[PDB]
């Protein structure tokens, strides 16, 4: 053991660049699928990675 | 192919349960120290694994 002083501030979170953000109910385009357990897909002029799990098909115009 | 919508938020910030928290001027008790990347130490009660470029170790010397 050995002591020091901590210089520089560390958060044990870690942004993703490649991941889509989503609020429950925004409207997914999903755009490609099976890329590691994960579709791409855009919502507004975004678009990104994520989990198929986080939503469902639905049809367009029900 | 389709469209979706969000049934759950999802966040682009992982969590690293691993990862040591350190805040700039926290006492760290470093337990361990790879020449792979990772230093191992604990803040009070909390031990976790962190970057050496975090901290600097104290010196008897000044």
């Amino acid at each position: 053991p050995v002591f020091a002083k901590a210089i520089q501030k560390r958060v044990p979170c870690a942004y993703d660049k490649t991941a889509l953000a989503l609020e429950v109910g925004d409207i997914v385009k999903v755009t490609r699928m099976n890329i590691n357990g994960q579709w791409e897909g855009e919502v507004n002029g975004r678009k990104g990675l994520f989990p198929f799990t986080h939503v469902k098909i639905f049809d367009p115009q029900n």
